């Protein structure tokens, strides 16, 4: 038929929910990003030690591209005039940018936060946080606002918290003053309020108000442990509007990641499976392994027995451990090609699960051998 | 036809000639190298950066192993016991070997040359050489000898030589003494007398009445300078059998390779293109480049503008520029990879030249763009 016969700016649909998960897609202009979503970190116009066409094979649909590192060098007006992150890094799907501010404290020099952002050694204000997003040319932009440290008193929690609050209004309006930038890309409000219930409401209510495209939970990468973090998640992400996505910012090891769907969230990042891989520790099914043990000299098996990847499929444990041993560049390629494989089939079998209305029994499967 | 309807162990072809060049093939039981040829080099069972794959989408037919880190670590024994160093790789087509010998004195400490070998903190001697790169499971194997310095005396040079003569001998028997290594493999006698014409020739004498399936001319990138390099060669490479292929170990720069040509040589090696590209050297047809250069940081043009390698389809120059700055395994990827297909794109003009009778006007073509 005729009438049967260009995708949205953004658009996230539900297609199946079991408990609080739910499995669907984000449409964007630049590509369809599968529900739950594992991104992998870019961290200086570069997911380390891959091509982004290995990055594709391995079942990414959208990549996370730290802002600090390229805001610095080559510079944000810089990768604008050589045509934006996506052309400059061969990347064409979806790139989520942060803020830049969560490095500017964990990297730099000589901080200050104040009601302006945050200065180091240089500004980066809520509205130029913003427009290097833009610069960048980022699918989606993060909202930028001001970190709490773990542990906080309630006291500090809630100043971070209302501040950032400021500051994600601030943010979006920066964001919706550029035309170019509103029609074409999407804006997610960061929750914070450390691990206290009355914060992280009043914080929801905050960014419901405000209205963003998607939800990130902030602040609960920063070592509080597996149990706290869920005991947080567990009341916080029913606070969000149910309806758009919800974003685990820095989250985390495979389990960390189970857990988190069973409680609602739909996106995800980290570095450890690319930092980690160049460390010589795979992901495998039965747990995670370091290859540079001794045990795998003369293993002749792949990383992991069930796993689909390309150094699954053409090379050993026993070569691995000798480039990780040796320092060869070819050990961190073929390290971090599995693990960002292994994270996506993770990803694949939790949508799967969620589809089928069997995502409990795959939970306590994975865990029960994960543990072993 | 029904009579119309396996490669040999060793045989090599000349299809065209003009002066003294050579073009052709070189068929073996892994694969049919095309001469003259350029070997990538895998110095730890690995050629640094690359996928075998991509090592084979550059061109290449034949890579070099070196002998000396896997003699160590993995271990020979250990790699045979893993199903040879092709399996152990995943490369599955000829590789020769080089016989350990170089690298230990380059490399090793409290080393001691003596009739039986070299001992180094270890004994490798002409039989054990022999029985490494049988481990390995080399293609062509080179002949163990007794390297000379540069400069040399004329008694110190004879000395090695005749030394060196020994040990081919004693290599020959050692690789016949072993049946399977003898049906399979091939072995190259490798020239030695450094600069002296008198000394070249004893040496030729002595290899063509041992016999060997190829000859390398040895002891020649020791930092003689291209002059005295091509002055050796000119008298040195008509000593060898017409009829086998002629090796130059350790060359070199494209225009060296060049005029190696010119002069008979067939087969080449050198770390040039993988070192020098980490290090940010890019070869182009205009001659090198190096991209960390400030004047590249915004340049959109691929490395070289005719290259044809995957690199030069995808990145710019300011984005590779970039990674190598930044420190980055990517930047490395990229760097090696067009480098290793630019020798290989000029290998290929090479061998089209030689067969279509032009090689002496694309040796002036060459010369004259590549030094403008
Ligand atoms: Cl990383
Ligand atoms: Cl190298
Ligand atoms: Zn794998
Ligand atoms: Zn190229």
């Amino acid at each position: 038929s005729m009438v049967e016969a260009d995708r949205p700016r953004f658009s996230f649909s539900i297609a199946a929910r079991e408990g609080k998960a739910r499995t669907g897609t984000i449409e964007m202009k630049r590509g369809v990003i599968r529900t739950p979503a594992f991104m992998p970190v870019g961290t200086a116009a570069t997911v380390k030690a891959l091509k982004p066409e290995t990055v594709r094979a391995t079942g990414a649909d959208i990549i996370l591209g730290n802002t600090y590192h390229l805001m610095l060098r080559p510079g944000a007006e810089r990768i604008a005039k050589l045509g934006g992150l996506h052309s400059f890094m061969g990347w064409d799907r979806p790139i989520l940018t942060d803020s830049g501010g969560y490095q500017v404290m964990s990297l730099s020099s000589l901080t200050k936060q104040s009601e302006e952002g945050v200065t180091f050694k240089h500004m980066l204000s809520p509205e130029r946080s913003i427009e290097i997003q833009h610069l960048l040319g980022s699918d989606i932009v993060m909202a930028f606002d001001e970190c709490t440290p773990y542990p906080a008193t309630p006291s500090r929690a809630a100043s971070s918290m209302e501040r950032s609050m400021r500051f994600a209004k601030r943010s979006r309006d920066a964001f919706d003053s550029r035309k170019e930038q509103a029609e074409n890309a999407a804006l997610f409000g960061i929750q914070q309020g450390s691990v206290f219930e009355n914060l992280r409401q009043q914080s929801a209510d905050a960014l419901a108000e405000i209205g963003f495209d998607g939800y990130a939970v902030g602040g609960l990468a920063v070592g509080e442990g597996q149990d706290e973090m869920f005991r947080v998640l567990d009341f916080s992400v029913p606070m969000l509007p149910d309806d758009k996505p919800h974003y685990l910012m820095g989250v985390g090891k495979p389990d960390d990641i189970v857990g988190a769907v069973e409680r609602g969230i739909d996106m995800f990042d980290c570095v450890l499976p690319t930092r980690s891989g160049r460390n010589g520790q795979a992901f495998t099914w039965d747990g995670p392994i370091n290859i540079r043990n001794a045990r795998f000299s003369e293993d002749l098996k792949p990383l992991d027995s069930e796993c689909h990847c390309a150094v699954c499929q053409k090379w050993s444990r026993a070569y691995i451990h000798h480039l990780i041993r040796a320092g060869e560049i070819l050990g961190a390629m073929l390290m971090t090609e599995h693990n960002i494989a292994f994270y996506q089939q993770l990803m694949q079998k939790i949508r799967d699960s969620i589809s089928e209305g069997r995502f409990s029994q795959f939970a306590q499967d994975f865990r029960a051998r994960y543990f072993a």
